[PDB]
């Protein structure tokens, strides 16, 4: 149902060895929800229904993919899809992780 693979994969960067915090607030505006991060630089930003920081730092920054700490889906800007392909396992899975802990059924 999502794209199989898009242009804008080649973007997405190595996660940090710090991981990721799906807590994490807006950089901007400091919101705890529906945020989001930029899988190129590993800001974190707010959603369209917030005050749309993401959408803000693609426009500023030009970085393409993102994954939202809510379910785990990567959206593109410039394709306007969400997409899932080998380059995006690390992070959904280090972000799973974090949201849910370890002792779950889904395969890490
Ligand atoms: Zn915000
Ligand atoms: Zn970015
Ligand atoms: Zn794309």
């Amino acid at each position: 149902s999502p794209l199989p693979w898009c242009p804008h994969l080649v973007a997405v960067c190595p996660i940090p060895a710090a991981g990721l915090d799906v807590t994490q607030p807006c950089g901007d505006c400091g919101t705890i929800q529906e945020n989001w991060v930029c899988l190129s630089c590993y800001q974190v930003y707010c959603g369209r229904y917030i005050n749309g920081h993401m959408l803000q730092h693609h426009g500023n920054s030009g970085h393409p993919l993102v994954l939202s700490y809510i379910d785990l889906s990567a959206w593109c800007y410039y394709c306007q899809a969400y997409v899932h392909h080998q380059a995006l396992l690390d992070v959904k899975n280090i972000a799973h992780q974090n949201k849910f802990g370890e002792d779950m059924p889904h395969p890490h």
